[PDB]
C-alpha cells in the first residue's frame, strides 16, 4: 500500500489482453503510465462490479478476465506491491532511449 511516485509514472505498454480490458473503460491510448494503469483497472473492477458487495476490500475476479490476467481467484486491495506485479507482467515497461 505504499509506491514511490517515481515508480508511478513509469511508462508501460499493456500486452493485447490488457489492453483490451484497458480500451473498454475509455482509455484509448497504447502507451500509458502505471498511475493511468491502476486508475482505469479499478474503473473497470467499477464497471464489471467485481469490487465485494460486502466491502470488505477484496476484489472478486474469477472467471472474469481480469482474473485470467491476474492468475488468482481474488485479491485485497490494500495490497498494492503484490497489485503491481500483476499487473507487471501483462506489460512491457518501454526502454528509455
Ligand atoms: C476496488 C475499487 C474499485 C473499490 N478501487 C480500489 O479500491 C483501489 C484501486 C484503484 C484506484 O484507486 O484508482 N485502481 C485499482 C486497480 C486495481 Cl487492479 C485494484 C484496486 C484499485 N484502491 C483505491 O484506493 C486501492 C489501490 C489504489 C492504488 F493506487 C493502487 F496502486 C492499488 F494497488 C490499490
Amino acid at each position: 500500500m505504499q509506491i514511490p511516485a517515481s515508480e508511478q509514472e513509469t511508462l508501460v505498454r499493456p500486452k493485447p489482453l490488457l489492453l483490451k480490458l484497458l480500451k473498454s473503460v475509455g482509455a484509448q491510448k497504447d502507451t500509458y503510465t502505471m498511475k493511468e494503469v491502476l486508475f482505469y483497472l479499478g474503473q473497470y473492477i467499477m464497471t464489471k462490479r467485481l469490487y465485494d458487495e460486502k466491502q470488505q476490500h477484496i476484489v472478486y475476479c474469477s472467471n472474469d478476465l481480469l482474473g485470467d490476467l491476474f492468475g488468482v481467484p481474488s485479491f485485497s486491495v490494500k495490497e498494492h506491491r503484490k497489485i503491481y506485479t500483476m499487473i507487471y507482467r501483462n506489460l512491457v515497461v518501454v526502454n528509455q532511449q
